[PDB]
């Protein structure tokens, strides 16, 4: 009983290694044409009234806003005599950066992104203080685009400098210790627009050096690899200022080349392409800089260590036969990151069965000294420099918005103190609980899953479930706080489940590789098995399951609705990759071939064609679940044509179906992108639309 927008079908046949593949909506890849704009408008004119017709939408939006309305803080970061921290009074579109002269002083606004946009669509993206804390560089992004403009302020005064760096994307921000400028990345000029609405591929990223007090036209090109247009040049200046550490990436795997420049031995100031020394000249493993003491550099690596470890490489004797293990790989836990504090101490953060743990190690020996106690959850913030004597860290969990701890590092015992508690106002979290289960996938592998629910729940199959997954790119889905999840559990009888399917990083690089490239189908099998587990154990029934994922998790949703429409009642795919044959042709999509392969390869095509959601829509005996696609017109990470073409093809497939009664809809936002930096107002509206769609499609019941 739904009438879907018209969408012209333009037969386009292409040959993939002998296999003919036909598509009909390639015209939707042009975001600027009147035809595409009319399609977008028509889809919004269908979905918006449907979402706005939810009879509980006002209560739902009000409750999400009320739960969300609590003051928020980042860890305080020391920079000289001042601490800097982000603050949100509760519902501001963007958090404000405050400065205070000591932890006990009156704070003052240092940088307010809300003052830069009337709707909060300008966000920070990357920040870096100079080594003397007298200058502050920061990136600004508009309308959610990955494109960045780097600007500069005096610190702590916050006075603006004129320096403005354009065409920045995926950028380093590394000050030299002479305080004269910084290294950053940018792309040379390109055909067409560069505002986040274009689909143009980004290649040949350059490393530049900008001198404070000059126009960007004077910036020096310091590194480029034109014979490797997909290489991306990470730049960091060593803790002593002497070395530029160059970490070169190609694609999204946790591996990099490792080169360096001796800046103090240069016979001239930074003037042109720098002469570097190669330490690691391959992509076999990760080398992530932690710290250095003179020429001895400490790196996190996965070299022969899928769960990660720390090694020492001395630049004075850099052959691999001289490298030394500093911290052994753990038998079971993934080392997520390490930081050096108070000259010779290390904070190591591990993931053990999808929960974070913190330990203090000595830098000289690598030996473990202490554990910093935590509840079950995630460490989402950290501050603590080698030159300072205390750390702060922020903890979050499903029922805990935040706890900030402070720990003095000057003695041989470590007794963290609670610095701040961030709680929802007037909400009894003790009515709810989280369980961790391990369910068998098709091949026998046990997969972790968190289930958040009201205490006293009985397993009668009656509860609506929100089942979330991602499954890729070495990303672990660890506990975190969601205000809308609380509203779902409190007022909509909901059960929230997160399946830690393969492709993520939860158990290290073997977990990641078990869910990428030719093994990508394992991810979808794992997620389908999660739904089967919830049904079999009578948490829910298929008709009451909503699946949700974003980005690579939107691919997860698209593949799962094609493969097992019978397992789900509703599906919400945000900013999803859905044309798996062409993803690599747009913006930064070429970087994802390390998880997906590429249709340019015969072997990879045989894998991709089996699951590419755009190419696998088929009516089954069971109807497809209700579907809501969400994207933004400035999502230049995953270009919105993915959602647009999938929507056109799915609506066409079921145009004349008697059995398809669930709606298949899309909402295309304006002035927003992939998600980072999206203003609070848009986030709350999106969450309201998501749960409104579920209410209207799987029969949720609101209880006051
Ligand atoms: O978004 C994604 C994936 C998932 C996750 O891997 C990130 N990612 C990207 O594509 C990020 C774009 C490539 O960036 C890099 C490439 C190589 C090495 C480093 C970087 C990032 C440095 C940087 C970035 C920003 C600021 C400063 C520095 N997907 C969408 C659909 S599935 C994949």
């Amino acid at each position: 009983k739904f009438t879907y927008p018209n969408a012209r079908r333009d037969e386009l046949v292409e040959d993939y290694h002998g296999t003919k593949v036909t598509e009909y909506y390639r015209w939707l890849e042009d975001p600027d044409s009147e035809e595409t704009k009319a399609f977008v408008e028509a889809q919004n004119e269908l979905s918006k009234p449907f979402l706005d017709a939810c009879p509980i939408r006002e209560k739902l939006s009000s409750r999400i806003t009320e739960v969300w309305d609590y003051p928020k803080y980042s860890c305080p970061g020391r920079h000289g005599e001042y601490f800097y921290y982000y603050h949100n009074t509760g519902l501001q579109n963007q958090s404000v950066l405050y400065a205070q002269k000591g932890l006990g002083a009156d704070p003052s606004v240092f940088l307010d992104p809300n003052s830069l946009s009337e709707d909060g669509t300008v966000s920070l993206r990357g920040t870096a203080f100079s080594e003397n804390d007298q200058f502050f560089a920061y990136g600004l992004s508009k309308s959610g685009s990955d494109w960045v403009t780097i600007k500069f302020k005096k610190a702590p005064s916050g006075e603006d400098l004129p320096d403005t760096l354009e065409r920045v994307k995926f950028s380093s921000m590394a000050w030299t210790h002479d305080h004269k400028g910084l290294f950053y990345n940018r792309y040379l000029e390109q055909q067409g627009k560069s505002d986040g609405t274009e689909t143009t591929m980004n290649v040949d990223q350059k490393l530049f050096y900008h001198r404070l007090g000059t126009d960007q036209s004077e910036d020096v090109l310091v590194a480029e690899f034109p014979e490797h247009p997909r290489w991306m040049i990470g730049a960091e200046v060593s803790d002593c200022g002497r070395y530029l550490v160059m970490t070169i990436h190609e694609g999204c795997d946790p591996v990099n080349r490792l080169y360096y420049v001796d800046l103090k031995s240069m016979q001239n100031e930074i003037r042109g392409v720098l002469s570097y020394v190669k330490i690691v000249d391959n992509f076999d493993a990760e080398y992530e800089y932690i710290t250095n003491d003179g020429s001895k550099f400490t790196f996190k690596t996965n070299l022969n260590a899928s769960r990660y470890k720390l090694i020492n490489i001395d630049f004075a004797d850099p052959d691999q036969s001289n490298w030394q293990t500093l911290v052994d790989e753990d038998e079971k836990s993934v080392l997520e990151w390490a930081a050096c504090v108070n000259k010779d101490k290390l904070i190591l953060c591990y993931l053990k069965d999808v929960k974070n743990e913190l330990y203090v190690h000595g830098l000289s020996s690598g030996s473990r000294m202490s554990q910093l106690p935590l509840e079950v959850g995630s460490v989402v913030g950290y501050s603590g420099k080698k030159k300072y004597d205390e750390i702060f860290y922020q903890f979050t969990s499903f029922l805990t918005p935040g706890i900030i701890y402070r720990c003095d590092m000057t003695t041989d015992t470590y007794t963290p103190k609670t610095f701040r508690e961030i709680k929802v106002k007037d909400f009894d979290t003790s009515q709810f609980e989280t369980e961790q289960v391990f369910f068998p996938s098709k091949d026998g592998t046990k997969i972790p899953m968190f289930i958040v629910h009201r205490k006293g729940l009985v397993h009668d199959g009656s509860h609506p479930v929100m089942l979330y997954g991602y499954g890729g790119f070495n990303i672990s889905i660890t506990p975190s706080f969601s205000p809308s999840r609380l509203v779902f559990l409190q007022h909509l009888g909901g059960v929230y489940a997160i399946a830690n399917i393969r492709g993520g990083g939860e158990y290290g690089e073997s977990w990641h590789k078990a869910g990428n490239c030719a093994n990508k189908q394992n991810v979808f099998d794992d997620f389908q098995s999660a739904a089967q587990y919830l049904i079999e154990n009578k948490w829910t029934s298929a008709k009451r399951i909503t699946i949700n994922g974003g980005s690579n998790g939107g691919l997860l949703v698209g593949a799962c609705i094609n493969q097992r429409p019978d397992l789900f009642g509703c599906a919400v795919a945000q900013v999803g990759v859905l044309d798996m044959l062409r993803f690599h042709k747009f913006t930064i999509g070429h970087a994802w071939t390390t998880d997906y392969g590429s249709s340019d390869s015969t072997d990879d095509f045989k894998v991709l064609i089996k699951y590419s959601p755009l190419h696998n829509i088929r009516e089954q005996k069971d109807q497809y679940p209700a579907l809501l696609l969400l994207t933004g017109d400035h999502d230049d990470r995953v270009v919105p044509l993915h959602s647009l073409k999938f929507l056109a093809q799915i609506q066409y497939t079921f145009k004349d179906s008697d059995s398809q009664t669930n709606p298949l809809m899309g909402r295309i936002d304006t002035k927003s992108g992939h998600g980072f930096g999206k203003p609070t107002a848009k986030v709350i509206e999106e969450l309201t639309d998501i749960y409104s769609f579920m209410h209207q499609t799987v029969g949720l019941k609101w209880s006051d």
